[PDB]
């Protein structure tokens, strides 16, 4: 019995597992539940906090996957299958995983909570990519990941109903969160200094934590990674939520409190199945059911909020990686595929834009068009191409990113944003994709330090610095190594001068403007152009 | 006669002329001036169309300039050469129809390629008379045949109540016209060949070129044209045949004044008194914006000219357009608050946006914003330098730069072969601030030779330029193309296709080849901005 890896929290005992990583061992401490399980009568219901239990619980492995849609567009593809589930699928599913160094840290030591993406759909903490062992090894962090219901089970809504309120997916993530306050000095981890990072729609629920006044006490510092909780896929109304969540009843063969009984009789994959036949519009980078504006968990819209709060208090780290939209195309767009250099006649752009922004008017459409046309080569393929995914990019993501550092950085808050251009050795995908929606990720978590994936050495080196500048900014607010010069600097985002920095091989550059041109005009005047019709 | 110079002597159909010698720098040249080519247009005569200048006896001395049309005059800078060398020179009358000829002295033996010059003004002003459209040095160093018509502006021109017979409309493009068919028939007299007929004009001299090539009548009295700044579409040249009416009938109210008995009562109002009230008829504030301009009838134009550039067969046609570096600068101490030529004029936001609705006087709220937010700099939004240059850019692509390109890009699906320009350089004497760098208007000096005049103080290398430029130019009139043919070696100058949209600079330095004429800029202005206004 290695005492390094027998913990006692408040529901009980625990023994982890001494792993090992490239420069030296981690101690894991994996599957831990913090809830009871959300199964039956629970379905659809808020968290509630675990039982303690009897004798040493096993916590030397991750628990199953929370039950959710599974993707089947490139079976056996390892771009798309390093996303999948890699464990069992269940609704009991709401564990949390501890990483520290082996062994235990003598002094209190700066936690880094991730929460995972995946559009609200999908996701899990126990992916190959997610694996906190670099983390902890080589910049001694204590690092935390939970499961979250995602689907029908976290985020199915019937506002104001007792049985189905919404945005339980969220609350399971806060439950994580205030177990954390709870329990992780005992793995050495100190609770006063608590940062949240996620990527997509981890980042998005980050977002949410920061405008959400009981999440305010779990944690201190925050990054955003290529999501955002203000935005056109984040959040939905209440009114939508409720039309989708009676849609998806009907088609199931289902007042509130019959309907969600009837939901609650239906087998998981029975639900799952129907999911995707409640979205209004045919659509990329829009997903059935997420955070639902209520009342409650948010009391506003997320651009209601981040434009009148005082968020002094607050750092942040945000940014996007180079081609966001990329991945999006191949899912819906008729003309792409990894397969091919996905060259686009003109008309394919037009039907391309209505498909990548569904809510546009015909007006709102051609502003678009408009806009991401080279007209001095107006049916250039590559540029077509390129534009297309521009478009998906800019809309869900770049400029999403650059209101939420605008508006926080006017409202107080100390922001650092960065473009991650770095395209992987070991990526999979076609060329013409360039560096897609989430594979900055690897690089944050350590992976080119493990000598089995065949990452350049170059890259083991921009790893590690990234992990410094993220570890660096958990412990202090600032990515800046706290002990370097002629670097440069990074300096923090404002409103005026916007300036963010470049992430890839070369040391940092300074640049000005998060595609300022562009994002003034979905920001400003595409919802102006819309309420027009 | 017989004690006289026999060269200066020549016969036409209205009768017998009398020109005279003038000095160029490199030698004489021949100068016939104030040649009647109408019946005074005056009287029961106002608002009508022009009547052929009946004969006269003995000979007529064509020895000066005559009268200029009956026109507002500038008072923003009194003095100032920079405003003043647009102004009338010669004595304001309605009995203004005379043209003038230019010619080699002696007189071309053989068949000469003739240039025929329409001025601008935004068709309230200008006169063939002014020294910047003295045709003696083309005529000189190029031994071209130039001749420059007045035609009635403002009220006297252009104000139209449709469908009547006592103000039919664009009398001024009919008088125009009438000069066209002068040279038709007598050019010859002067060694001037009728069969190579090149119109060339500026702003709205360069729209009522483009008129002609639009109006059928007009068709078979030339064969090549030059729109310089200037176009028949776009927000300016044109305005329907019922805001004619409206702005029309609203004048005769302002004047104290049935379509016949109020032109009758227009027609007894001293020519002052039409002037006097002729800017109070704009339906918003606005700059570049002109009361009396072309009307659509279904007449002289059968449809919009949007819509003629869009569907004729232009086969036959050879065209040279283009613009200045700076088209808008001008226009903003005229009408825009914080402009001014005697400051730098940096100005405010708010005095952006202000400008913004003056520069587009159509533009719904929505519209509004969008030019702001295509013209804002988002890295410094409130920059006043930027936020100037910016206002500039406006009001120079709105009413210039993408109507031209338009027009280029239109008149060569259509057939034409067409060669563009973008004109930047500032020219030494220029007496404007350095902030509104090449503006409206100001390519004209150089096209006309003027550098070639010592007393000028142009540089030996504007000199050279401006040699080039009236090589190009008389080498178009004379070919359909602006290139020398015997020159392999210089630079060739393009054609404009919608396929490349190539277009040239015209500075100091050799020809440089460049591609799209502002298009993501002038995509917004031609193809979204009229979707914003319908919606
Ligand atoms: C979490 C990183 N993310 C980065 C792409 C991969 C995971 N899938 S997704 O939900 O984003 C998604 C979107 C569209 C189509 C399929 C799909 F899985
Ligand atoms: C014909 C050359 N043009 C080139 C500028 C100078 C003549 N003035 S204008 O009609 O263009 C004009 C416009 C606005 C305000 C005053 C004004 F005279
Ligand atoms: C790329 O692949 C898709 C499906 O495989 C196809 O529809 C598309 O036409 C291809 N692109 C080409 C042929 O340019
Ligand atoms: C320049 O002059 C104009 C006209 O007098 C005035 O409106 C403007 O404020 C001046 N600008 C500056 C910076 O002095
Ligand atoms: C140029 O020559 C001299 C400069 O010394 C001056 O007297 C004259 O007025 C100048 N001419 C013009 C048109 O500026």
């Amino acid at each position: 019995e290695d005492p390094q890896l027998l913990v006692r929290v408040r529901g009980g005992q625990l023994r982890g597992i001494r792993l090992k990583a490239p420069g030296g061992p981690v101690s894991a401490f994996l599957g831990i539940p913090f809830a009871e399980p959300p199964v039956g009568s629970r379905r659809f219901m808020p968290p509630e906090p675990k039982r303690p239990w009897s004798g040493v619980l096993d916590a030397t492995t991750f628990q199953n996957v929370c039950y959710q849609y599974v993707d089947t567009l490139y079976p056996g593809f390892e771009g798309t299958e390093m996303w999948n589930p890699n464990r069992e699928l269940s609704e009991d599913c709401l564990y949390l995983n501890v990483w520290t160094p082996y062994p235990r840290p003598a002094s209190p030591t700066p936690v880094l909570i991730w929460i995972y993406g995946g559009g609200f759909y999908s996701g899990a903490a126990s992916l190959d990519v997610y694996d906190g062992r670099f983390l902890a090894q080589v910049e001694g962090a204590v690092l935390v990941s939970m499961n979250y219901r995602v689907g029908t089970f976290g985020f199915l809504a019937l506002p104001g109903s007792r049985e189905a309120p919404g945005n339980v997916g969220l609350l399971d993530q806060r439950l994580a969160l205030q177990w954390v306050q709870e329990n992780i000095a005992a793995f050495g981890g100190d609770p006063m200094s608590v940062t949240l990072f996620g990527e997509s729609a981890g980042a998005a629920s980050v977002g949410m934590h920061i405008l959400s006044l009981p999440s305010r006490s779990l944690f201190h510092r925050a990054v955003l990674q290529s999501g955002t909780p203000n935005g056109p896929w984040a959040t939905v109304s209440a009114g939508e939520a409720r039309r989708r969540a009676t849609l998806l009843a009907r088609l199931v063969g289902c007042n509130d409190t019959e309907l969600i009984a009837c939901l609650r009789t239906r087998p998981a994959q029975d639900l799952v199945d129907h999911e995707w036949h409640v979205l209004p519009q045919e659509s990329i980078f829009r997903f059935s059911f997420v955070p639902v504006v209520d009342g409650d968990f948010l009391s506003d819209t997320p651009e209601a909020l981040i434009n009148t709060g005082d968020f002094q208090d607050l750092q942040v780290l945000v940014g996007v990686v180079k081609d966001e939209g990329s991945y999006f195309l191949v899912y819906g767009v008729p003309g792409f595929s990894k397969d091919n250099e996905s060259l686009i006649s003109r008309a394919q752009f037009l039907a391309g834009v209505r498909i990548g922004v569904p809510q546009a008017s015909d007006l709102a459409a051609e502003a678009v068009v408009l806009h991401y046309t080279d007209w001095l080569h107006p049916e250039d393929p590559t540029h077509l191409r390129d534009a297309m995914s521009a478009v998906v990019g800019d809309h869900n993501v770049v400029c999403p990113v650059a209101q939420l550092a605008g508006r926080l950085a006017a409202q107080g808050a100390r922001v650092y944003a960065y473009i991650f251009e770095h395209r992987a050795s070991t990526l999979t995908w076609p060329l013409w994709m360039g560096v897609p929606h989430g594979y900055e990720i690897e690089f944050i978590f350590g992976l080119p330090l493990d000598p089995s994936l065949n990452y350049t050495t170059e890259e083991r080196i921009f790893a590690q610095r990234l992990m410094k500048y993220w570890t660096n900014f958990a412990r202090t607010g600032d990515p800046n190594d706290p002990r370097d010069s002629k670097s440069p600097q990074w300096p923090p985002y404002t409103t005026a001068a916007q300036q963010y920095v470049s992430l890839n091989l070369k040391p940092l550059e300074v640049r000005r403007g998060l595609r300022a041109q562009t994002c003034a005009f979905w920001n400003r005047f595409l919802p102006k152009l819309l309420s027009a019709t």
